[PDB]
């Protein structure tokens, strides 16, 4: 057993050695050492001043109410300068790690959060007694009966509601057909940050002022629909500029108070940055970073974007500034890294807080996906690797936090040097970068109306989604659907052991009496299709309800189509826009292996009856351990085994075929996707023992990865099984998340790096959308479990993101531990 660089850095931590890269990243190491190990605090300032303005503007158009509320935040929120920081911009008054509150989304959870957040098993957070008082006395009262979650809970018909929530108020999910619009303002998103760098918000404001002056004063559409949108974007331009200007004043005040002449000069430079950007076009690399940073941070104040607002193709839109400053002799590669890593530290201090229980369970370990995209192709079809591409990879290797959410684009002509550096970065052993395959998503997107130019220029967004920031217009959170519960409902006449005698699914009969595979298969299909009908019905209601509760004036002004047609992003239909939505197929590996065990062992080979099987399941395999071992011999997904994989291909076909038929009457693509967040942990907690040998309440298979320990034929067979369970003749599909784990010995040395490169090129050829890797020894995870304080800095890749292992619940830790660690390729 050899150790990954990450495991060696952990050993150095335990010994007390200074990190080997600390001396070349000294400023940002001093920065991150100040908030290491602290539980984040809830900050109420954004929520307070947002609510105070919204309470005064009831009746006015929502997009204009939003811009007025953001101006009230900009004028009143605490502004500060952090010691040794080179960047300005923060979303609260708290030092260290902090999250903020969005009462417009889930304000009906504020009393629960005030009591239960500091001790929650997933991602806890503290709140001071004074801030708790402000929450329950000044923020929560106005939002009673006005939150999006309250409106969604009341809008769902009873038959849908019973598969969505366990209680009449919607405070507890059943994790069957799980709505996700209630614990984030929208799905993932990427702003067009380059238009800010090239024109500033003054340029955008001027463009919108020209549209205001061109309105027909007699046109009711111009005056009632377009004017409040236009006035909202103009006001939000002023709001972010004022907010930046307040940061400039704070830096000047800190400069005068500081006797150190060097730090005094830095503070003045920072004050001058904030006085120029994001109002005006950036003039160098330092201004470009500060301008982008102001925009993404102010975005957090605007709304709780799913996975936290993503950052786009930073190695492309920052490159002209980097190249000019390098050639002029005013920038170095080390100073470039220092600017970027100050941005990472600031993003690491902002925690995207989910205050509801389902929100917390979906986002273990303070989960975040502020996707930063590098590599790929230019809008005119050339490779886009540049010097910045390699600096981002270098930063992720040496900067010790699991920030940023680095995502590398792969295409069939990606340079050898680029793929080699990507493979070596993966071998550092913290999960970075995740890979997105141009060859899979670009033909899907041009088929669905995108031009090649805008498809080639896509940014990674969130987990592994893609965005065209001036063409994408769909923002509604999708359903997460538990198809493992369909297996259980097919066994127990549409009931689930977790919920006892609640009639959840179709009454498909006593599975003990089933006499053929055709009979049990027909029973599963009826529950499978019920989950699909429920999924799309739920989504249609979500789309209509979100349009009455959310607005995004700054994000809209950064969108060319919203500027052209003068309509806010969260409306269901924007002219010329393309709408890419999703529903989640959760538990694919669990469903395939369960159905294959029944088909093979019960009906084909007749090694046991339905009665013996269900006896073992209801006993949770207690007293039936020989049966549990037998069930684990059936064909399983992730082994290139056609017996299992054709079942999974039919499962996928049903979902995609349904998506193809019923998306269009909702006016969107609502495509089948296999990206789990950490929802496979609570989805597993509600599913009892399954015919694949999985014990009750154990996590489901993650993403489209094989079930834990079911992949016995090497890592490449995982890729082949993924291909074999897809339907490339149809298009109503989106990403699949693949988690693969190697040991460090498996990819040791340059020979191991070359093996990983070829693994990636095979993955690319197969048109698989996503892949990411853990490179870790099994003993590291077990030692971290036994002594969490000694291994508190252990970072592992979970689901599109990495987190500290000790921050994960035991269930999610068991998921990571039970994933097969491949010792050879």
């Amino acid at each position: 057993e050899i150790k990954s660089p990450h495991e060696q850095r952990l050993e150095d931590n335990i010994a007390g050695k200074e990190d080997i890269y600390r001396e070349s990243h000294k400023r940002v190491f001093k920065l991150l050492e100040r908030f290491d190990g602290q539980k984040p605090a809830i900050d109420v300032e954004r929520a307070l001043y947002f609510t105070q303005s919204m309470a005064e503007t009831v009746g006015q158009p929502l997009v204009l109410r939003w811009a007025k509320a953001l101006m009230n935040v900009a004028k009143n929120i605490t502004v500060m300068v952090q010691d040794d920081q080179l960047l300005l911009g923060r979303c609260g008054g708290h030092d260290g790690r902090y999250g903020i509150l969005y009462p417009e989304l889930d304000g009906d959870f504020l009393d629960i959060a005030v009591r239960d957040l500091p001790t929650r098993p997933q991602s806890p957070a503290s709140i001071s007694p004074e801030d708790a008082k402000i929450v329950v006395e000044q923020i929560a009262p106005f939002w009673k009966g006005r939150t999006y979650h309250e409106a969604l809970n009341k809008a769902l018909p009873a038959e849908v509601h019973k598969l969505t929530y366990d209680d009449p108020d919607g405070l507890i999910s059943r994790f069957i057909v799980n709505e996700t619009s209630s614990f984030r303002s929208s799905i993932q998103w990427v702003h067009d940050y380059e238009v800010v760098l090239k024109r500033g918000f003054n340029g955008l404001k001027q463009e919108m002022e020209e549209k205001l002056a061109a309105l027909d004063p007699a046109s009711p559409v111009d005056q009632v629909d377009k004017r409040p949108f236009i006035e909202a974007t103009i006001l939000v331009c002023d709001a972010i500029v004022l907010w930046a200007k307040r940061h400039a004043d704070a830096a000047r005040k800190a400069a005068e108070a500081c006797a150190d002449p060097v730090r005094k000069a830095e503070l003045i430079r920072m004050a001058e940055n904030a006085e120029h950007v994001p109002a005006n076009p950036a003039r160098d690399f330092y201004e470009a970073v500060q301008s982008q940073y102001f925009t993404q941070m102010f975005s957090r104040l605007e709304q709780k974007t799913g996975t936290t607002i993503s950052n786009g193709r930073m190695d492309q839109y920052f490159y002209p500034f980097y190249k000019k400053d390098m050639e002029a002799g005013i920038l170095t590669d080390e100073k470039t890294l220092e600017y970027l890593e100050c941005m990472w530290v600031g993003m690491a201090e902002f925690i995207d807080m989910y205050i509801s229980p389902a929100g917390g369970a979906f986002n273990e370990g303070y989960a975040h996906w502020e996707a930063v995209t590098i590599g790929g192709q230019t809008p005119d079809g050339r490779d886009a690797t540049n010097d910045l591409t390699y600096l981002f990879l270098k930063s992720k290797r040496e900067f010790p936090l699991h920030y940023p959410d680095l995502a590398a684009r792969i295409h069939s002509r990606a340079p050898e040097r680029y793929l080699w550096d990507v493979a070596e970065t993966i071998k550092f052993g913290s999960g970075f970068p995740k890979l997105c395959n141009d060859e899979e998503c670009i033909p899907l997107y041009v088929s669905k109306g995108a031009t090649f130019e805008e498809a080639l220029d896509y940014a990674v967004s969130g987990c592994i989604e893609i965005r065209m920031p001036n063409r994408d217009t769909y923002t509604s959170g999708g359903a997460y659907t538990n198809f493992a519960s369909a297996v259980e409902m097919a066994l127990y006449d549409g009931k689930m052991k977790k919920y006892g005698d609640v009639q959840l699914g179709i009454q498909t009969g006593d599975a003990r009496k089933f006499k053929s595979w055709d009979e049990f298969w027909n029973a599963y299909v009826q529950q499978h299709m019920l989950l699909l009908r429920t999924t799309f019905i739920q989504q249609y209601i979500v789309i209509q309800t979100r349009a009455k509760h959310f607005a995004q004036p700054m994000g809209s002004v950064l969108h060319a189509l919203c500027r052209k047609h003068c309509i806010d992003l969260h409306q269901p239909q924007i002219p010329e826009g393309l709408n890419f939505g999703y529903f989640e197929f959760m538990g694919l590996g669990t469903v395939i292996d369960s159905l294959a065990a029944i088909k093979k062992l019960v009906f084909e080979d007749k090694k046991l009856t339905m009665d013996q099987l269900i006896d073992a399941l209801e006993a949770n395999f207690e007293g039936y351990e020989d049966i549990q071992q037998l069930l684990r011999t059936a064909p399983c997904y992730g082994n290139d085994d056609e017996y299992a994989d054709e079942i999974g291909r039919e499962l996928d076909r049903m979902a995609v075929s349904f998506a193809a038929k019923y998306g269009k009457e909702m006016g969107i693509n609502n495509d089948a996707r296999y990206v789990p967040f950490t929802s496979h942990v609570p989805f597993g907690k509600v599913v009892s023992a399954t015919p694949n040998g999985r014990v009750a309440w154990f996590p489901l298979a993650d993403g489209s990865s094989p079930s834990h320990g079911a992949d016995h034929n090497g890592p490449t067979a995982i890729l082949l099984s993924n291909h074999n369970t897809k339907n490339y003749g149809m298009r109503a599909r989106a990403a699949r998340l693949i988690n693969v784990k190697f040991t460090p010995k498996c990819v040791e040395g340059d020979a191991g790096t070359e093996k990983l490169v070829q693994f990636i090129r095979t993955w690319c050829d197969l048109k698989l959308w996503h892949i990411q890797f853990n490179v870790i020894n099994a003993d590291t995870l077990k030692k971290a479990q036994k002594d969490p304080q000694k291994y508190r800095n252990l970072i592992v890749r979970i689901a599109g993101y990495s987190a500290y292992f000790v921050d994960l619940t035991p269930d999610l830790q068991n998921d990571l531990i039970a994933r097969t660690g491949h010792d050879q390729m």
